[PDB]
């Protein structure tokens, strides 16, 4: 009976313990959710000087139980099933002609605030590379999210390609593998196959100076 919990404007924290390439650093978000419309706005600040990757890079590590699953979704609306408990989102990125991103995290409430807990190891970089190199523009696409019940691991498994636009101009591609499982031992739901048309808008808060983000994100439920 979960997503009675989101009804609202519920408010968002998210920590990210990283390291790529030995390069270490940790970043911290603060903003809302509301479920109704799919909206998602956050400011991701980076406690350490300046970030190792370009931010794009992962907006994607940094709480897809933030969606409108439309009334005639409802009954596969899992990532809310599993609160407040909550659930662990394992993920791996292999970017391709590039190293690989692998993260696991505690999506689950803490009172009335909702957290993304994450830690994120990456690896096998080229210090040229795209990525390291900071060669990646300050932007992102709209993609789609497939979801696939996986009664074995009592939850779903997760696919999507994502497309940085370089400087340069060509698209660095980005293989998204992705297991969520449940936290709770209370009552889940297990999905028919479906999607999630992810839109997102990166931006600069002014007055900040410190390594920083503005995301603003419409997810919406799709494919029944």
């Amino acid at each position: 009976k979960g997503e009675e919990l989101f009804t609202g404007v519920v408010p968002i924290l998210v920590e990210l313990d990283g390291d790529v390439n030995g390069h270490k650093f940790s970043v911290s978000g603060e903003g809302e959710g509301d479920a109704t419309y799919g909206k998602l706005t956050l400011k991701f600040i980076l406690t350490t000087g300046k970030l190792p990757v370009p931010w794009p890079t992962l907006v994607t590590t940094l709480v897809q139980c933030f969606s409108r699953y439309p009334d005639h979704m409802k009954q596969h609306d899992f990532f809310k099933s599993a609160m407040p408990e909550g659930y662990v989102q394992e993920r791996t990125i292999f970017f391709k002609d590039d190293g690989n991103y692998k993260t696991r995290a505690e999506v689950k409430f803490e009172g009335d605030t909702l957290v993304n807990r994450i830690e994120l190891k990456g690896i096998d970089f080229k210090e040229d590379g795209n990525i390291l190199g900071h060669k990646l523009e300050y932007n992102y696409n709209c993609h789609n999210v497939y979801i696939m019940a996986d009664k074995q691991k009592n939850g779903i498994k997760v696919n999507f390609k994502i497309r940085h636009n370089i400087e340069d101009g060509s698209v660095q591609l980005a293989d998204h593998y992705q297991q969520n499982t449940p936290i709770g031992d209370g009552p889940v739901l297990l999905p028919d196959n479906h999607y999630l048309s992810t839109q997102s808008a990166l931006s600069k808060d002014p007055n900040e100076k410190r390594d920083h983000m503005v995301l603003l994100e419409f997810v919406t439920a799709a494919g029944i």
